[PDB]
C-alpha cells in the first residue's frame, strides 16, 4: 500500500504509521563532531556461515538475500551487544540519482547508496516474528556505498537479479558469506532507531561503518532495472528506496 512516490512516500507513511514521527527514527545524520566515545563498545565481530544462504526475493520496493535462521551459524557479536544477534538478511537502498542513494549521512554528505545486513536477537527471542517489535530484538550493520570504481564483491548478487526481475519472484541463492562485503575496518557509529520503512518499528541497533565501500554507476543502474510490478505487467523500474534523515530527539550517536 505505503512506497516511495509522491502519493505513497516517506512524508505520507505517518498516517497509517504514526511511529513514523516517533522519537527513535532512523536513518539520521551522523555529526562526526557530536559523537560520544563509549570506553564499553567492544569491537565488532562478524562470524558467518556461506551455507546459511538461501534465497533471493524481489518484494517489489526492494530486494534482498536471506540466511537460513533456525539456528546461530551465522552471528554478529561485540560492538554494544551482551550477546549475539542472528544473520537473517541483507539489502541495498538506492536513489534516483547516484548524487543520494544512501538512507544515512554523515556530515550531510549523502552516498550513492547503502547495504544493510540485518539481525535478530537470538539470546532473548525464539524467532524473527517475536524479535521484531522489541527496543533490544534486531540489530543492522550499515555501509554507506561511494560511486566509484566497480565493486567485484557485488557480482554474485547483481548476477542473481536477472532470476527475480519482477514483484514476487524468489530464486535460490546459496554459499555466500556477506561479510565479503563489508569494508575491511569494522570502525562503526552506533545509535538506537528503527526499521527505515512501514512498519517503522524501534526495534533496530544501527552499526553503522566509519569506511565506505564502492559501487559503480552501472551496478547502480543494475538497481535500479530491476522492476516493482508483477509479472505481465507494464514494466515499472525501481528507481528509489532511501528514506531522509529522521530528527536525533536526543539521542546520542556512539563512535568505536
Ligand atoms: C526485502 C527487503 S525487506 O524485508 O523488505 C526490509 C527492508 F527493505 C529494509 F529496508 C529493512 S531496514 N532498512 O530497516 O533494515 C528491513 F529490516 C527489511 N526486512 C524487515 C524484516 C524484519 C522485520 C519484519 C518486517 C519489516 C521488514
Ligand atoms: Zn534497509
Amino acid at each position: 500500500d505505503w512506497g516511495y512516490d509522491d502519493k505513497n512516500g516517506p512524508e505520507q507513511w505517518s498516517k497509517l504509521y504514526p511511529i513514523a514521527n516517533g522519537n527513535n527514527q532512523s536513518p539520521v545524520d551522523i555529526k562526526t563532531s557530536e559523537t560520544k566515545h563509549d570506553t564499553s563498545l567492544k569491537p565488532i565481530s562478524v562470524s558467518y556461515n556461506p551455507a546459511t544462504a538461501k534465497e533471493i526475493i524481489n518484494v517489489g520496493h526492494s530486494f534482498h538475500v536471506n540466511f537460513e535462521d533456525n539456528d546461530n551459524r551465522s552471528v554478529l557479536k561485540g560492538g554494544p551487544f551482551s550477546d549475539s544477534y542472528r544473520l537473517f538478511q541483507f539489502h541495498f537502498h538506492w536513489g534516483s540519482t547516484n548524487e543520494h542513494g544512501s538512507e544515512h549521512t554523515v556530515d550531510g554528505v549523502k552516498y550513492s547508496a547503502e547495504l544493510h545486513v540485518a539481525h535478530w536477537n537470538s539470546a532473548k527471542y525464539s524467532s524473527l516474528a517475536e524479535a521484531a517489535s522489541k527496543a533490544d530484538g534486531l540489530a543492522v550493520i550499515g555501509v554507506l556505498m561511494k560511486v566509484g570504481e566497480a565493486n567485484p564483491k557485488l557480482q554474485k548478487v547483481l548476477d542473481a537479479l536477472q532470476a527475480i526481475k519482477t514483484k514476487g519472484k524468489r530464486a535460490p541463492f546459496t554459499n555466500f558469506d556477506p561479510s565479503t562485503l563489508l569494508p575491511s575496518s569494522l570502525d562503526f557509529w552506533t545509535y538506537p532507531g528503527s526499521l527505515t520503512h512501514p512498519p517503522l518499528y524501534e526495534s533496530v541497533t544501527w552499526i553503522i561503518c566509519k569506511e565506505s565501500i564502492s559501487v559503480s554507476s552501472e551496478q547502480l543502474a543494475q538497481f535500479r532495472s530491476l522492476l516493482s510490478n508483477v509479472e505481465g505487467d507494464n514494466a515499472v523500474p525501481m528507481q528509489h528506496n532511501n528514506r531522509p534523515t529522521q530528527p536525533l530527539k536526543g539521542r546520542t550517536v556512539r563512535a568505536s
